[PDB]
């Protein structure tokens, strides 16, 4: 069922596994994510960015997820506002029915980040909603700051900057993350931690995309082994979007290329859903949330 | 708000205009249709085929429409099962919350078509749901059969075969419809009538599809002038799907062609929604449902 984000992530925290947090922008993405969770017996974090909310309308974002939760009532599901940029945005999400909200104030100095995060936490906790915040920038997280930040804000989960970035072009050269910083943050905070920019761009997905005429010039994601290492270090929420988009659009491009007469939307989007679903299923197995319901 | 189909079509029948009945398979199609109705101040028939229902799930088909109706509460909307093939399918749609259902038994002889239609009508009317049926095959409709069929079945609206067919390839030669049969059916039945296979393939939609590399070899739709003549002859519900698909997919193909690095779904589907919306807006103006709220 639809539950507070902490319900899912406190379990992952105590049992030492990662829960993928999968972005969606429409029905096809959401359906494929849910079918993956059903097939792998995995809890689900479903997340929508501010741009996704603008595209769908917040009423449709929440409404579609509630329909899907009722279709699969045995699956723990949290609905999460990804990268909220203002208090008002987080408050709108709480009022619409999100069960987790993130406030990204990491571009501010410690004191202002803490102040704004604490304001969001007070509002969200009063409504029974869990909160994510972010600390560090690509300087990276100061683990002693993270300790005090969590103690004072009462935030439920923290995204500490350890070297990732969003999108398909994460590393100019070889992938590298600061796992020692991660472990120190985990030791001092003892809460669930969040990894942003965690797409892997797997080889099969990249190939599917390029074969269909797409270009991913110099793309590089987080290797599978780094994702496993981050879970071993205490990451419990693993934000994943780019991998889903590439796998989905590769199949759309393929249909467009191979039948110029095809205009049935379902003939484009059924194979796209399948490819997205498979990415999610594999990721749930990799992160350790499979068979955890 | 969401209303019985007959509420919308009795008005169209009395006032002599046509209401487009627009198919959808996902959120993007549905959103564009509703924005068109909002912008043209037009009532909406929103329809889902059995295949569309399988693709979305009936819970999502109804649920998304209910969200959209709440977003635009001033627009009269009927939610219609298009081309139900069995009593049980129509019954499932009634139970899920559809406000209009169609049973297509036109491939049976008169007596069996009438029997099955009557069974659907009894079930749907008991639940406050309107019913569409079909008579004739591309032998065309016998107006005297239509008279008896409507009287005995109590069906709310009838689709009489006058020469259309579904899809992009409607006429091997010149477009021809039997407007005399139409007028006789209307005179004898005095109920709202339905035109199936009513896409026009407008020149600008065809051009966009071809400019993006698509193939529509041999395609031919119902001319705008024939749609207007049909309305003058008593057509009140105008089933439209192909035009929407072509306009939408033309823009998807265009985005794929012009940026091989693009994999944000919203960048494909925002222009696709706009093109679909514009087809619907123009069609609402052509059929006379604009400014009828
Ligand atoms: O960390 C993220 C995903 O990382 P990724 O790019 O998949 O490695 C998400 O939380 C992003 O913030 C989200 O994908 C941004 O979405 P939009 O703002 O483009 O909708
Ligand atoms: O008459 C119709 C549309 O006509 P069109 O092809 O747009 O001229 C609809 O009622 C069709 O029955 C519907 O488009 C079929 O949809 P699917 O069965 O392919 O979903
Ligand atoms: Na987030
Ligand atoms: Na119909
Ligand atoms: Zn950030
Ligand atoms: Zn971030
Ligand atoms: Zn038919
Ligand atoms: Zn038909």
């Amino acid at each position: 069922m639809l539950v507070k984000g902490n319900e899912i992530l406190l379990k992952a925290h105590k049992e030492g596994y990662g829960v993928g947090a999968f972005n969606f922008v429409n029905f096809e993405m959401l359906n494929a994510i849910f079918e993956a969770g059903n097939e792998e017996n995995s809890p689900l974090f479903i997340q929508a960015s501010e741009g996704a909310i603008k595209y769908m309308g917040i009423d449709m974002a929440v409404g579609m997820v509630k329909i899907m939760c009722e279709r699969y009532p045995h699956i723990p599901v949290a609905l999460h506002l990804d990268h909220g940029t203002t208090f008002e945005s987080c408050e709108k999400a709480v009022k619409a029915g999100f069960t987790s909200v993130m406030i990204d104030a990491s571009h501010h100095a410690f004191e202002e980040n803490l102040e704004l995060t604490s304001k969001v936490v007070k509002m969200a906790h009063n409504a029974g909603v869990s909160v994510e915040a972010e600390l560090g920038r690509l300087v990276l997280v100061n683990p002693k700051e993270a300790e005090q930040f969590v103690k004072e804000s009462q935030v439920d989960y923290l995204a500490p900057a350890i070297g990732t970035s969003q999108g398909a072009f994460k590393f100019k050269g070889e992938p590298k993350l600061d796992f020692e910083r991660l472990q120190e943050v985990k030791r001092l905070t003892n809460i669930p931690l969040v990894l942003h920019g965690a797409s892997a761009i797997p080889d099969n997905v990249r190939k599917s995309y390029l074969d269909a005429g797409g270009d991913l010039k110099g793309s590089k994601g987080v290797p599978f082994e780094f994702l496993q290492e981050s879970v071993k270090g205490g990451i419990n929420k693993v934000n994943t979007d780019t991998d889903l988009r590439i796998a989905f659009i590769a199949e759309v491009r393929k249909v467009a290329n191979e039948d110029k007469s095809q205009f049935d939307l379902r003939k484009f989007f059924s194979p796209a859903q399948l490819a997205l679903k498979n990415v999610v299923k594999e990721r749930m197995k990799l992160l350790g949330s499979a068979n955890k319901i």
